[PDB]
């Protein structure tokens, strides 16, 4: 992760408040813009708050939030990462409802896929993949963040069957999550399974029910979602196949 001297981090604005503490956006000098996650809390939070930075520090990929460093030897304890102008993907889509083309939405999913293909290769499992955990920048590049649950309370409607049933988390269960993320994107941040109860969703999926294709969503994309939602995890496509399929869709826009 690398320790950074607090004299280098200069907060400017408080973008909002997160779980463990506040979340801001300042600058880092040695100058560039960065994100800052402060902690204010008991030891029952610090070890988990920082552990997220530790794991995130093992990664280096364009579609994975870059960790600048951490400030532990001083208060407030904080995590410094690359700045993302547009913030959380889900909120970003709800504020720009129906304002993006199919190819642009596909490009975002391509990047997310690429970041997941990176993680899965590192033998890492996010276990909490969702649009709310994916940040977007001014260039529309979506990056996977929030590695608090990663392993090298999780929403049921985003979690794969086996993961809930017999606590089996793998890159195959993240694919199922990716499937849900795909649905959120093409639906502009729409709540999966809407007003259905977590119990209804579990039963529904067991009966063979699957989320319908979002309006104006290409048949091929929805099918890709169906594959990601296959009961038998072994039958679901690998992240490598997912990134490949999307590229061929982008390269050949007419196929969408």
């Amino acid at each position: 992760a690398k320790e950074i001297d607090a004299s280098c981090i200069k907060i400017e604005k408080v973008i909002g408040v997160g779980e463990f503490g506040e979340v801001c956006s300042g600058r880092l000098k040695v100058e560039i813009c960065v994100a800052i996650k402060t902690l204010k809390y008991t030891d029952k939070q610090r070890r988990d708050f920082l552990s997220e930075a530790s794991i995130m520090g093992q990664f280096d990929h364009p579609n994975i939030i870059h960790l600048e460093g951490v400030v532990t030897k001083c208060k407030p304890v904080m995590i410094i990462t690359e700045y993302m102008e547009n913030g959380s993907l889900d909120a970003f889509l709800r504020k720009n409802d129906g304002r993006f083309t199919v190819i642009q939405l596909v490009g975002m999913l391509r990047g997310i896929g690429s970041g997941m293909k990176y993680l899965s290769d590192m033998s890492a499992v996010h276990r909490d993949l969702a649009a709310r955990n994916i940040l977007v920048n001014s260039n529309l590049v979506c990056k996977v963040s929030d590695f608090g649950m990663s392993r090298v309370k999780i929403p049921i409607r985003w979690t794969a069957p086996e993961a809930i049933a017999y606590r089996k988390f793998t890159s195959a269960s993240d694919v199922w999550s990716y499937g849900i993320v795909m649905w959120e994107v093409m639906s502009y941040g729409e709540r999966p399974y809407w007003d259905m109860s977590n119990q209804d969703v579990i039963k529904a999926i067991e009966e063979g029910y699957r989320l319908p294709p979002p309006m104006d969503c290409p048949i091929a994309l929805h099918q890709l979602m169906l594959d990601c939602w296959q009961k038998e995890r072994s039958d679901r496509p690998k992240f490598g196949q997912i990134v490949n399929m999307l590229d061929k869709l982008i390269r050949n826009p007419n196929s969408l």
